[PDB]
């Protein structure tokens, strides 16, 4: 990618999605008529988290990537008062509106969803890079129902040894993250059996009222099932939530899952 872009290059639409930072908007390249989404960040904003860099990191991380389980970045560009991504456009919009519509989903579509996933992650890993935000409401769907990972914002690479006061919330973060430790690719692999629990159940399997007896919860991996979590998929969440990290499952053997393999249709 080469020519610098500008905002008078486009014409914006409908507001997808609100943020403290900024907003996603549909938007329109005036030459070209493609569809797309900006994602607009203040400066003023985003200088007072010291995230400046870690928006680069996105930036650089996220364009580098080509998955077709992965949303794309493009390009980006900056002006006076705020900071343009260019974004290829999920036309249909978050996992977590289509969980908060169907109250949950059943194994197919939710081994689906797991294999999309975890076939993305294979991707990244394969890079090194550790996403550690996956949750629902950070996951895309495209044109044919397809699982895209969208919001890279707190991606890193791997090992790390960040203590972030924010690395993005509570119910998705392994005990080794939230403990403030050292971690590595196995930080996904957890995330990846709470958004399994999530998808079946319709809650993450740690919620709670507080932070601090959310962070319990996790560092003691605490959780029950409904009575109607099958033992397959029961079998591969226990296998994902482990508080050991090297004693959950590599992504192989996770695609090669029974239940998986039974229910997905990818
Ligand atoms: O009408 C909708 O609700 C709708 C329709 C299409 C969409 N598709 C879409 N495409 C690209 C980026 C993007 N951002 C976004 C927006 C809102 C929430 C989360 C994100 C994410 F995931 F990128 F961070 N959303 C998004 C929302």
């Amino acid at each position: 990618k080469k020519r610098q872009w500008a905002l008078e290059d486009f014409e914006i639409g409908r507001p997808l999605g609100k943020g403290k930072f900024g907003n996603v908007y549909l938007a329109r390249e005036k030459q070209s008529k493609f569809i797309l989404a900006l994602k607009v960040l203040f400066k003023a904003q985003l200088e007072k988290a010291g995230v400046e860099h870690q928006l680069r990191r996105e930036v650089e991380i996220q364009s580098h990537l080509r998955h077709p389980n992965i949303l794309r970045l493009y390009g980006y560009f900056h002006d006076a008062t705020r900071v343009y991504l260019i974004l290829e456009y999920a036309p249909l919009g978050t996992v977590y509106r289509e969980l908060q519509k169907l109250s949950k989903f059943d194994e197919q579509r939710t081994a689906t969803y797991i294999t999309e996933l975890a076939n993305a992650l294979s991707y990244c890993h394969s890079k090194r890079v550790i996403h550690r935000d996956i949750k629902p409401e950070n996951l895309l769907l495209g044109s044919a129902g397809e699982l895209k990972i969208a919001d890279f914002g707190w991606s890193v690479h791997a090992p790390s040894s960040r203590r972030d006061t924010l690395c993005g919330t509570l119910d998705y973060l392994p005990p080794e993250m939230i403990e403030g430790r050292m971690h590595d690719e196995k930080v996904d692999l957890w995330s990846l059996g709470v958004l399994c629990y999530e998808f079946l159940v319709g809650k993450p399997p740690f919620e709670a009222n507080t932070y601090q007896e959310t962070y319990k919860r996790i560092s003691r991996v605490e959780f029950t099932f409904p009575d109607f979590v099958t033992e397959g998929a029961r079998d591969l969440i226990s296998r994902l939530l482990k508080h050991n990290p090297s004693q959950r499952p590599m992504l192989r053997e996770v695609l090669e899952h029974p239940w998986i393999t039974a229910n997905s249709s990818k």
